């Protein structure tokens, strides 16, 4: 399948994508502003992930720092990301489906739509200026909107043991972007799409 990963944002970004243990495609590319990258992504892929990285530094064979979302230290992504991230989700031809979504569930750094460039399914976003509003305790020095596991690491926030509901920080974001899973229990966002659908990640949408 295909992901065209689009910074529509005025400064630079360094796109993510990764399954967990291994990169996705080149795993992460700098994206100056306006520019795509196209990435193959193996059918039948479940639990992938794209986000955005700001404020990076990389050396000559790409190891560095940045200072929203890095996943150890590597501009080729192999795993996750720090948050705070804004994510973009999905796992392909389950069963006939794709299922996407976006998830606040470890923060927010960048705004994001993520769109099917095929028919039969409908888009998500999350585009609100969660970071100028952020509540002062989930601010991240460094940038972005952190959530209320990270911040905090109890079993409510982090829903530890299955059983948690919503918070004054889960729906801190929910308020911003209800098509955004704003905690680990909740009511799911997704979207089912046909199997082998191809998609878009725009980043800073209506920029």
């Amino acid at each position: 399948a295909t992901f065209e990963i689009v910074n529509r944002c005025s400064y630079t970004v360094w796109a993510a994508a990764s399954k967990g243990d291994a990169a996705l495609d080149a795993g992460g590319r700098q994206l100056n502003s306006g520019e795509s990258w196209t990435i193959n992504v193996e059918p039948g892929t479940k639990g992938g992930k794209i986000w955005a990285r700001t404020d990076c530094y990389f050396d000559d064979s790409g190891s560095g720092i940045c200072k929203t979302g890095d996943c150890g230290g590597l501009l080729r992504c192999k795993r996750f990301g720090r948050p705070p991230t804004t994510l973009a989700e999905f796992s392909l031809n389950q069963y006939g489906k794709d299922y996407i979504d976006i998830s606040n569930i470890k923060g927010f750094n960048v705004p994001m739509d993520f769109s099917p460039t095929t028919r039969g399914c409908r888009g998500v976003r999350c585009a609100a200026d969660i970071v100028g509003q952020c509540p002062a305790k989930l601010k991240a020095p460094g940038g972005g909107c952190n959530d209320a596991c990270t911040v905090f690491q109890t079993s409510e926030y982090c829903c530890t043991t299955g059983k948690c509901g919503p918070t004054e920080y889960s729906r801190f974001f929910k308020r911003l972007c209800p098509d955004a899973f704003s905690y680990v229990l909740d009511k799911p966002t997704t979207v089912t799409c046909p199997g082998s659908s191809n998609y878009r990640v725009t980043f800073c949408p209506t920029a």
